[PDB]
């Protein structure tokens, strides 16, 4: 399968023809207030340097596997374990975020996806209610340098080559997210890739993280995909609510 | 394991003391509104008289098996089929609801328990999050005969024994329930007796149903439980909340 030509994503995974999909239009008028959403609790995202971790281009985004041991909690008893982070981004001057507002597309991207601590494995979860919990994020141009990122950034090049492969050292994971764990918008979507199952909850923070313009061009500039391409616009179309309501954590 | 008899539910079942269980005392004023809580859809509910419905005295409760095509919703694509329905009471005077609201306990409270469609069998389902959902609504003294409980209140006399059976007709199973089903309390809770398991989404009407004095004491004071005893008071202390907002679908 592939971003913008074949195979159609419904002859890869039926669950990709859904009516509950992911990504979607945020708007914020339409929100339901729940005053039950409370901030998110994170234990075991400040890693030390080692063990490493391996950082990917598999052809469709780059990807940090995260190790045992980090747990994320939407709630009391709803409590997640982080499987893997992923970034979606566009190309030069035209954004490459996921989720919008109002329309409006941000330039990145972050993905945190995590396992409920009900399954053992991402096969058992798929297609269940909860089973999976994504953390997102939108990044956005900014004047410093955001020193969290330039971490992976800087090891962009070493993997430019489609299916290549890279050690890191281990960092503090939640230094990629916004401060702010307590202002979200959470609904009940899909994977965005086949194949596309059910039942994950999104959690899509108010608070937007700032990479300079040169780390966006260096995410959006440096790796290659299928065939002779950059890899580049890797975000899949907005997807219809189909009457389901975002609640968000705040009025 | 009785109720009110021994052992300590806890050495029959751990998982008795999770940190998440059932049942609880609702405090309205604490109560988060969400608005994102549409009204319940039960489709297929209206069964014709054939075939007949096993209905057991299983020395817990009197349980009633439900045939397949009873479909509930509690969200969009959040779907559900109906499995069973028992009943919770006290005795001669004395209230036996396993609910309470700001410490109120009812007569006698109505359990529908469903299996989540993203499951084939409840044993995948036990302690995983939405796997079982739970229809709960308080039963409450009126003036009037209750006809569909009747259908119900009037074969307890021929399974009083623990253990014995008997068929009934097929009934309207939504009649046994409130009038708006657009008003309610859910929060995530555990099976109310031993196993425990938590992930049980219980949804309590806000509204009661009425049954008559004498239907209320032919429920309490027709059917024999373990030893030479009666099948009465058996429902559970209220369960700590322990962090968990219970969210009202109304303001
Ligand atoms: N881009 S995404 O929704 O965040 C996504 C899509 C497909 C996956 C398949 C397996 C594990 C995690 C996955 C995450
Ligand atoms: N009282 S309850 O919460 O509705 C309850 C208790 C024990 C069960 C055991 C097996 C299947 C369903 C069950 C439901
Ligand atoms: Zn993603
Ligand atoms: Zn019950």
């Amino acid at each position: 399968w592939r971003y913008g030509g074949d195979p159609p994503w419904p002859r890869v995974s039926p669950a990709c023809a859904g009516r509950f999909q992911s990504p979607v239009d945020i708007r914020p008028q339409l929100a339901a207030f729940s005053p039950a959403l409370r901030p998110l609790e994170l234990l075991g995202f400040q890693l030390p340097p080692l063990p490493e971790l391996r950082l990917r281009n598999n052809g469709h985004s780059v990807q940090l596997t995260l190790p045992p041991g980090l747990e994320m909690a939407l709630g009391p008893g709803r409590e997640y374990r982080a499987l893997q982070l992923h970034l979606h981004w566009g190309a030069a001057g035209r954004p490459g975020s996921e989720h919008t507002v109002e329309g409006h597309r941000f330039p990145a991207e972050i993905h945190v996806v995590h396992l409920s601590t009900a399954f053992a494995r991402v096969d058992e979860a798929l297609g269940r209610p909860g089973g999976l919990a994504v953390l997102a994020a939108f990044l956005e141009e900014g004047p410093e340098e955001n020193s969290a990122y330039e971490q992976l950034l800087s090891r962009l090049e070493e993997i430019a080559e489609e299916g290549s492969e890279t050690q890191v050292p281990g960092l503090d994971i939640s230094a990629l997210l916004p401060s702010d764990f307590s202002r979200y918008f959470q609904y009940e979507g899909s994977l965005t890739t086949p194949p596309c199952a059910q039942g994950v909850i999104w959690t899509v923070f108010q608070q937007t993280v700032m990479l300079s313009a040169k780390q966006l061009h260096t995410l959006s500039d440096t790796l290659w995909g299928p065939g002779d391409s950059r890899l580049q616009l890797n975000f899949r179309a907005t997807q219809p609510l189909n009457g389901r309501v975002i609640e968000a954590s705040f009025p």
